[PDB]
């Protein structure tokens, strides 16, 4: 149960983003639901209102400190706090060859992927550090168990993400601030999975990926 | 021997990208030392010619593609083709707490050993693939779970990655791990034709 | 919440197995302790009993098939059903390089470490997949965090069981029956992972190593 | 060049264990034919001293200490001495639902394969350590997650463990993971002296 809790949900739109802001309003949070789509992300806010939940939606490029820091002022004046970070991955676009990705993809993998999941770090930590509580949870890109070609680029940041993430953690871990991970393979195991993470059941986990069906 | 091969060491002026630069010098093969310092790489390169080898020093920044593509497209023109390419693109950090990581600091680790690995790949694996052999050896320098260990991590995963997706190309794709005589050691054997049962191996070697 | 579940907890009269029968209890589970010791087996069911518990204590060597049915059998005349297997690893006994480790150590530790899964798995999981839910939780022996020497023929047996745990989860994994592990690395939070994984909460999870601080 | 060494291969009559028996009888290395069946292990002893090598059969249930310790003392008394020690143990299975198998399918695999290699350790490193060189390999035969997919982990695990427990003792630990000249091919190279930079190391080589 996360009454009275206030979470973001980066990549809350679509994908899993949508079915975790879902969850954790279930749940009783307050959500800010964080898109690069602010008309996608207000319409996620209104569906989660119309259902009794309280919610706002908001632009921002996790990749910008500007964004994830107007996120983080934003839940904690208007919603009334900060307990949990959500970082969702991408949707892994399309699977390709190695060298049939662009720059541009290469580029929006590392934003997205890795350059948020820093900037959540450097502006929801020191919050959670003070009040000595709160949760971050970073939801991996999908990749199959023994995945083959077409997820390399992905593969690599995603490796990158669960050591920094597991890094994080070893350093906040006598703070009350718990770093976790879900790691999605091939919505609603993903869901549960952060839901349950993001509880105080979890408690006693921090630097930990979970393997999920995704 | 790895006469009648070319190779390119990136990060070759120094540290462990020069001790593999000269074991594969001394192993008969033409090198093109790249760095980010252009004087330290002519140095690495006038030393090597000085020891009876063949050798280019040039510039390169590896996060940007330009620069890759030229040191490819000089040691084919110059060096004579390219049959092996070292990827050292590491370097050390003072362990602090993640808050006081400033952004270009976390970029310099991960955005540039990412990136270097990705342009290796555009520019370097397609002249292998079209001559159906080759050899990519990545060193992870990235200098017990810290904020920057993830480097290592995705340069094993990445170099396993581009293995599978180069498997019965002639092509191995492989990894070195120095936790430097053992690290141009692993290097010089992964590089060689001793080693062409192996690839997508990342092997753990002291440093 | 556990209530109306029953536990079978080996290794139950010490270390991390009395820790988690506590729990499991404490959750409204009935608990049949069983160890090789068949009094500490009945002072940790007396203690349960004491605390508001139904718990009763019975030898077993888990090395052994009819001891291990005789426990599953005993579970369900007389508690009423088996829900949840928790097969506890032993206490590591003593570091000490590997070449001074006996023939008699090494032989327990495959007993107690492997052939006990296996047991379980003949003796328990059809039960399970007879009705349809259940779970199995197997506590690896406790390794550190990159381990150094003084547990080589542990670390063996263990990587051994976790694989075998995960193996068994695929194959089990559309039943109902969830199969899970912990991984104690250097005794509240190996337990609090038992129990969150014995409960329904975590029906979302098979297959898993948790890793948690021992 | 393994010659002027010694070598044990377990499971040596036929498989890997005989790709492996020839492969290093070829390099000019004494081999000790070790296997469960001795008709088996004699017939590769006489083919290896057929080619011109040097070779002894002996039956050997590596899950036994007498067995191992005979093979180990005969190398030494009869080949003259041991500096390699290669394990090959796995068998083939048939998946099926693990209710199927039977305890002793269980103790073949997972008894089985661990307790080879602690015999290996007890019977031959102290051999190894009095002279401060030697080598084990420990190929995972036994043959995506099964009920028997932990005796590959567990053999991984414990070459790691035992290089660890012999660090800088001239005495180097290895695994081959087989998914059978590559498998030979890397047993031969972590079984010479251009693999002396590695420890602990497990190859992953298409079997």
């Amino acid at each position: 149960n996360l009454n009275k809790q206030v979470a973001i949900v980066t990549g809350g739109a679509s994908g899993f983003g949508a079915a975790i802001a879902r969850r954790l309003s279930q749940a009783g949070a307050a959500v800010l639901v964080a898109d690069l789509n602010a008309e996608g992300a207000q319409r996620m806010a209104t569906e989660l209102n119309a259902a009794g939940g309280r919610a706002l939606g908001m632009a921002c490029d996790v990749s910008k400190e500007a964004d994830y820091r107007a996120v983080v002022d934003a839940a904690i004046a208007q919603l009334g706090g900060l307990h949990i970070v959500v970082n969702n991955a991408g949707t892994t676009h399309r699977n390709k060859p190695a060298l049939a990705v662009t720059e541009d993809e290469f580029d929006r993998v590392y934003r997205v992927n890795l350059k948020s999941v820093y900037w959540s770090a450097q502006c929801a930590l020191p919050h959670f550090a003070q009040q000595g509580h709160g949760v971050m949870v970073n939801v991996a890109s999908t990749t199959g168990v023994r995945p083959g070609p077409g997820l390399t680029w992905y593969s690599g940041s995603k490796a990158a993400m669960i050591n920094l993430t597991k890094g994080l953690a070893l350093e906040f871990a006598r703070s009350g601030v718990r770093i976790n991970a879900v790691n999605p393979m091939i919505p609603d195991d993903v869901a549960s999975a952060v839901a349950f993470l993001a509880s105080d059941d979890a408690s006693f986990l921090t630097g930990v990926c979970l393997d999920v069906d995704g």
